[PDB]
């Protein structure tokens, strides 16, 4: 029935939408077949317009299907990034709805735990330099997401690290180590020890 449910994401009623989109995520939720019958089934172009709901409800369950599809294999990332979600992701880091920075922010992290060039896909949409604002976030839960994102770029290649670098996370990463939380210290260090030399 995934077409179906697929097809219904273009319901007039905002109420056939959302349960449609509510089911796709369960699915997306699954293991790799579960991920791979999604996409085959055509659900990300839908899944990426429906990233300019202003409905803030669509909008978080459509960040929840995607995060969960990008968090199975490197070509399930590579049909999120083919898909176009990068640019609309990135954007949504500086929603003042936290609830869907943070889902948005759980996606690029996944995308950004595949491949180099995965990662480089991340960095070329601009994502660096909505990250490292982030890690000026008083909310912790924030801070650590996008001190967990950083970290899973900065285990590219030297291409990538380089691009961390430039986008000036390498004072705020060292400020970070004197951060009331200690698990945030930690991450940041971690973080720092990617990035020497």
């Amino acid at each position: 029935e995934l077409p179906q449910m697929v097809q219904q994401l273009n319901s007039p009623d905002q109420q056939e939408l959302q349960s449609a989109l509510r089911k796709l995520s369960q699915i997306a939720s699954g293991g790799n077949e579960q991920i791979q019958a999604v996409i085959d089934a055509g659900a990300l172009p839908a899944l990426v317009q429906l990233l300019s709901s202003p409905n803030e409800q669509i909008l978080q369950e459509a960040l929840w299907a995607l995060s969960n599809i990008a968090s199975g294999g490197n070509e399930q990332i590579q049909a999120v990034i083919d898909a176009g979600a990068l640019p609309a992701l990135v954007q949504l880091l500086s929603s003042p709805n936290e609830q869907i920075l943070q889902e948005a922010l759980w996606a690029l992290s996944n995308i950004a735990s595949g491949g180099n060039e995965q990662i480089q896909a991340v960095i070329d949409a601009g994502a660096l330099p909505a990250l490292v604002q982030l890690l000026s976030s008083p909310n912790e839960q924030i801070l650590q997401e996008a001190l967990w994102a950083l970290s899973n770029i900065a285990s590219g290649g030297n291409e990538q690290k380089q691009a961390v670098k430039e986008a000036g996370a390498l004072e705020k990463l060292e400020q970070l180590q004197s951060h009331e939380n200690e698990k945030i210290q930690k991450e940041a260090q971690e973080a720092l020890e990617k990035l020497q030399s």
